[PDB]
């Protein structure tokens, strides 16, 4: 089911009943009121990160900051000082949603003379290792945190009791919370949250329902990217097979709610132009006709379309045409001609191949840093945020699209974060750099790239908290993107059949 004649069908028939949605709307409230009814604050705590696990925050953004925003206040603060369930699951959710609780919270646990925690309970465990990922730079409480955690949760493992908890356990040491694509991993939880012994049989329910109803938007749209898929005839090309629907499922990594649609769909359709023109300059072209494809991009001039060859041209084309029909919705529906920045983004990206062809051609061997430079952007990334910005942002202008193509902190920290993490999941690459510049050992060059994901995270979560002229869903995009490319790096087939295809049973 790799097959575009079955995508192109999807949308015809939805599972989903007028019933469901009364159903859904009734469930929502309830939970609403759940969510802002009075509770235990560490009860509310689990709740509020189950309802976030599930995927449901989009719906209840408002009262879960309301219930943290309440749970923040002077009078009782007892509970949670003592025990560091409570402390590290009250530091987690609070800077997630904004609000700032300092490392040094867990110094009370920590032990005052080793610097060591307290060898002195597996919740205990899993909310320190979980907090430890919202950290910045320079917060070495929680850095030893992590590393206390990880050693712990992997030698208690091997003793684990509870079947639900120990695959809790294992998925967490995979890929901490705070970097899992927020669509993909609400589908998992569904299975586990049931299982959980305090489960709440309303927000599951509510979740199973909110769930399908997202899923056939997903299938409509699907279906309407796969018949814009051949009807450009990419699809009949050597290049990017299932090129389509890998690039989809990256834009449900970075949004997944049915109100972005429209987003969605576009941002689907320059990642399958991104996949084959990655292609054409990596593998087809012959680098006499690369020049010309970079060279007729830069100008946005097509004259020169006839000289490529077909198996070359048609890609060319359709990123031009691509392009200018984004650029042309900008214009329609935010009333922004956004041609410039599209050609831009995908005038740099090619340039930014060609480089790479460059060093891979001549035996050069670049540093990381010099090799980070050019692969942030040949990722592509810069033009799938710039792209998103343009459609997104609220009265746009030459002014605010100039700043985003500029590659700021913000949206540079993630861009850069894509690039190594598709390195270690899969030239010389990001490792091989390493190894060259100090010699390192495949696994001890490995294990300092790692080391560069969790920095630039702790630099992506200090710009959360800064004052930024962004504002959502740019906000979540950036963050989103870099937790969708964890989610990549075979078996990217079974996540989607689970995620787009098969409907949660009732």
């Amino acid at each position: 089911l790799w097959d575009y004649d079955f995508l192109q069908s999807l949308g015809r028939h939805s599972s989903v009943t007028e019933e469901h949605v009364g159903l859904a709307e009734k469930l929502k409230g309830e939970v609403k009121s759940l969510i802002t009814g009075p509770m235990e604050p560490l009860a509310k705590l689990e709740f509020i990160d189950s309802v976030r696990r599930l995927g449901l925050k989009y719906q209840f953004e408002t009262e879960m900051k309301e219930a943290l925003a309440n749970i923040s206040k002077d009078g009782y603060d007892s509970w949670w000082v003592d025990n560091l369930r409570a402390t590290a699951l009250r530091f987690r959710l609070l800077r997630e949603n904004g609000i700032f609780v300092p490392q040094d919270v867990f110094e009370r646990f920590q032990n005052k003379e080793t610097g060591k925690f307290k060898n002195e309970d597996v919740k205990k465990l899993l909310n320190l290792y979980e907090a430890s990922f919202l950290g910045w730079e320079g917060e070495d409480i929680l850095d030893e945190a992590r590393t206390f955690s990880t050693a712990q949760l992997k030698n208690v493992e091997k003793k684990i009791s509870s079947p639900n908890l120990a695959k809790i356990v294992h998925h967490a040491l995979d890929l901490p919370l705070h970097w899992r694509a927020i669509r993909y991993e609400a589908r998992w939880f569904i299975d586990i949250y049931e299982d959980e012994e305090d489960m709440n049989p309303t927000l599951l329910k509510y979740a199973k329902l909110d769930f399908n109803i997202v899923q056939s938007f997903h299938q409509a749209e699907i279906g309407r990217l796969a018949r814009w898929w051949v009807g450009t005839g990419l699809d009949k090309l050597p290049f990017a097979r299932n090129g389509l629907i890998q690039s989809y499922m990256y834009a449900i990594g970075m949004l997944f709610e049915p109100h972005l649609g429209e987003v969605r769909e576009m941002e689907a359709k320059v990642g399958a132009l991104i996949t084959t023109i990655d292609d054409v300059y990596d593998v087809y072209g012959t680098m006499e006709e690369l020049e010309l494809f970079t060279d007729i991009t830069e100008r946005w001039d097509i004259n020169r379309v006839d000289q490529l060859p077909r198996n070359i041209r048609m890609p060319l084309l359709t990123m031009f045409n691509t392009s200018n029909d984004i650029g042309y919705w900008a214009l329609k529906e935010r009333g922004f001609n956004g041609i410039p920045y599209t050609a831009k983004v995908w005038a740099d990206q090619l340039k930014s191949y060609t480089k790479e062809a460059k060093w891979f051609h001549e035996g050069h061997k670049p540093t990381l840093e010099e090799y980070l430079e050019n692969a942030l952007v040949s990722i592509a990334n810069p033009n799938l945020l710039v792209t998103s910005y343009l459609l997104t942002v609220d009265n746009p202008t030459k002014e605010k699209l100039d700043y985003v193509d500029s590659l700021p902190l913000f949206v540079r920290a993630s861009c850069i974060l894509c690039r190594i993490i598709n390195d270690l999941g899969t030239n010389l690459k990001s490792i091989q750099c390493y190894m060259n510049e100090t010699g390192a050992s495949q696994e001890v060059a490995r294990e300092h790239i790692e080391g560069l994901v969790r920095m630039w995270w702790k630099r992506l979560n200090k710009c959360l908290f800064e004052p930024s002229p962004f504002t959502e869903p740019f906000l979540s995009f950036t963050i989103n993107v870099v937790r969708g490319s964890h989610f990549f790096y075979s078996w990217t087939k079974n996540q989607g059949m689970s995620v787009l295809i098969h409907p949660i049973t009732l």
